[PDB]
């Protein structure tokens, strides 16, 4: 079906997932001297300490870390946020060249990619539940500039060999999302929607403005996974970030003076 190449990218995707012309569509360029300091939003409540990641999977657009959401053990709340949502997955956005890869820009720059954690509000019982309502999941969106080390990260990169290709995944327990967190945790939000199909406008989007630095050798991993299943074509998987969408009728908040 759908990808992000020439014939079936980002560019194609309304004509399978109409939504993809919504009126909340992710994700969106941040202009800085536009966002609103909002003196109500609250800092943001990130527990995740009792975390339980479990397996490690290249689903043919990305690879993803899947966590254990059966009961509240790594919950984000507080922000703009109702309630308590539930830590469900993390999984990157990057490109080929440094200087593109991330899917939110702020005041047009792009980073070199994007990290979400993905979390759903544990009113609506399960995830599928969730993607139906407007305030169904929150993503926490943290920005990649090349530059040292990440330790946290390594772990991450030193298994994606075991991952190549489609459809392949590995046990990935004891990891600590906590280590990809920068160390102020100031922030914009807006409402907005998935950025892959099926584009669901059920995300409130809080995206951090501290980057975290990697390395060239840490990003360069990634560029050597897979689109394809093992036995096909070899496609790099790079670029797999869908470009800024309209604005329309959304006001960008900031958390911070
Ligand atoms: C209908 C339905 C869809 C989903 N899909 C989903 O939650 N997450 C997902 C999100 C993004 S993103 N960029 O929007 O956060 C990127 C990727 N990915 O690229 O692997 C993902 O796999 C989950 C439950 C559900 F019932
Ligand atoms: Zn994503």
């Amino acid at each position: 079906h759908w990808g992000y190449g020439k014939h079936n990218g980002p560019e194609h995707w309304h004509k399978d997932f109409p939504i993809a012309k919504g009126e909340r569509q992710s994700p969106v360029d941040i202009d800085t001297h536009t966002a609103k300091y909002d003196p109500s939003l609250k800092p943001l409540s990130v527990s995740y300490d009792q975390a339980t990641s479990l397996r490690i999977l290249n689903n043919g657009h990305s690879f993803q870390v899947t966590f254990d959401d059966s009961q509240d053990k790594a919950v984000l709340k507080g922000g703009p946020l109702d309630g308590t949502y539930r830590l469900l997955q993390f999984h990157f956005h990057w490109g080929s060249l440094d200087g593109q890869g991330s899917e939110h820009t702020v005041d047009k720059k792009k980073y070199a990619a994007e990290l979400h954690l993905v979390h759903w509000n544990t009113k609506y019982g399960d995830v599928g539940k969730a993607v139906q309502q407007p305030d169904g999941l929150a993503v926490l969106g943290i920005f990649l500039k090349v530059g040292s080390a990440k330790p946290g990260l390594q772990k991450v990169v030193d298994v994606l060999d075991s991952i190549k290709t489609e459809g392949k995944s590995a046990d990935f327990t004891n990891f600590d999302p906590r280590g990809l967190l920068p160390e102020s945790l100031d922030y914009w939000t807006y409402p907005g929607s998935l950025t892959t199909p099926p584009l669901a406008e059920c995300v409130t989007w809080i995206v951090l403005k501290e980057p975290i630095s990697v390395s060239s050798e840490q990003v360069l991993k990634f560029r050597k996974l897979n689109f394809n299943g093992e036995g096909e074509p070899e496609e790099l998987m790079v670029d797999n970030w869908r470009p800024a969408q309209p604005l329309k009728n959304r006001q960008i908040k900031a958390s911070f003076k």
